[PDB]
């Protein structure tokens, strides 16, 4: 029952250069039909908020609300198709607010427009 | 500012995946927003694979073989997507028409669950 929004914790490594690495929070991005029967799914890296800047293609989420360590960003310029046995535990899920926001950064980052 | 735009399609080492993840060297599209494909250390790519039958899936966009110099007829997997550091890309195969990039925008869409 992995659905677009949850936030799960996932292990990115190995990577080079400038992609996110690591074991990390993601937010599911893929549509729910492939989340459903599909052996992968789509992801956006999470990180920990490291100064106040605007970039269109991120997204502030803060550390109360959903539980996490820090006020982290969601990165939509890093996204990347995980087999779904990369999926650990499922720490959380965004709300439909926060969830546009997704979307938008996702459509700037994708160079998508509508 | 590197050259590279959306929509073309870039030889591209996706090594090591696991399980259904698309791994190899093979062709991808950037789908990248040109602003991050100039300036970014990285772009954001679809993977592109060989068409093992005629099949109607919405997150695929199928490719020609003449019209795309292209081994064979091959379908872009707007399933597989992720972010590859510039330093992957080698050669520039090619690049997408206006029309065909549309399909794609189309099926990206749609696998992303966007409306």
């Amino acid at each position: 029952p992995i659905r677009r929004g949850d936030v799960y914790l996932a292990d990115l490594s190995p990577v080079q250069g400038s992609e996110q690495g690591g074991v990390r929070p993601v937010v599911i991005i893929q549509n729910d039909t492939g989340n459903k029967y599909s052996p992968t799914v789509i992801v956006a890296a999470i990180t920990g908020r490291i100064n106040k800047a605007k970039i269109p293609t991120h997204v502030e989420i803060e550390k109360k609300k959903y539980k996490l360590d820090k006020d982290s960003v969601i990165l939509l310029e890093q996204i990347r198709t995980l087999d779904k046995k990369r999926l650990k535990e499922k720490l959380t899920y965004l709300s439909d607010d926060k969830m546009k926001e997704v979307d938008n950064a996702l459509m700037i980052s994708l160079g998508l427009n509508a």
